[PDB]
């Protein structure tokens, strides 16, 4: 009961869930000239493993893969967090061709996908109760440029033939996301909410500088994907992107010079 579309968009959300029109909404425009270095900010771990994943679904807006969280298994750490937080899911959003398609933007620059790995504290209890915290989501956010195939991205892409529709959902184990990560762990942090639909002021955002590079045969099999279920009438997932809603008065920091 929400959509990419024109009725449905991201414009109308708040008409039924109206959060998404609160003072700390995400995604936001990043303007390197206002967002100043921070000493201290450290950097992030993850301990992961490759035998968490469980699932990879199409639930009509997006591709997730699913992981176990029901104890400490895949973890992420340090940075400005407070505290370890336990992966639970990464999915996407792009846009319809390759100028644009990631929720963010740097200095106006637009990428073509933007991952995102979201985790939850612990401390919390429950997925379900973190979503009231503040700081009881943190997701790693991912920008995708284009160029050379990515190998270990490819085995993800294999996937998305077995739920090309909404509804479908499949098995998927043994893949450890981080190999989808670049070589930088620089980081830019903010604190705000969750892209879809309700739109909880729950997350930690870690932006990291530097774009995993992918194809754009690779991109236009994401771009296949379909938001209707087989009994239904085709179409297609063109776009899962939203735009870019406003900073008020909440600071930017950088993990680098
Ligand atoms: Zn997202």
């Amino acid at each position: 009961e929400w959509g990419y579309a024109s009725h449905n968009g991201p414009d109308h959300w708040h008409e039924l869930f109206p959060n998404a029109k609160g003072e700390n909404q995400s995604p936001i425009e990043l303007h390197t000239k206002d967002i100043r270095h921070d000493p201290s900010l450290q950097p992030w771990s993850v301990s992961y493993d490759g035998g968490s994943a469980k699932t990879i679904l199409n639930n009509g807006h997006t591709c997730n893969v699913v992981f176990d969280d029901t104890y400490d298994r895949s973890m992420l750490r340090g940075g400005p967090l407070p505290g370890p937080y336990r992966l639970r899911q990464f999915h996407l959003h792009w846009g319809s061709s390759d100028d644009h398609g990631s929720e963010h933007t740097v200095d106006g620059v637009k990428y073509a996908a933007e991952l995102h790995l979201v985790h939850w504290n612990p401390k919390y209890n429950t997925f379900k109760e973190a979503l009231k915290q503040r700081d009881g989501i943190a997701v790693i956010g991912i920008f995708l440029k284009i160029g050379h195939e990515n190998g270990e991205f490819q085995i993800f892409l294999d996937a998305l033939d077995k739920i090309k529709t909404k509804g479908k959902e499949a098995p998927f184990t043994k893949f450890d996301p981080s190999s989808l990560f670049p070589a930088s762990r620089d980081y830019w942090t903010y604190q705000g909410s969750f892209t879809t639909p309700p739109c909880e002021e729950c997350i930690v955002w870690l932006l990291l500088k530097e774009p995993m590079t992918v194809s754009s045969d690779q991109m236009a099999k994401l771009r296949s994907l379909l938001s209707s279920a087989e009994n239904e009438p085709p179409v297609p997932l063109v776009s899962n992107w939203r735009p870019p809603q406003p900073i008020n008065n909440r600071v930017v920091r950088a993990s680098f010079k």
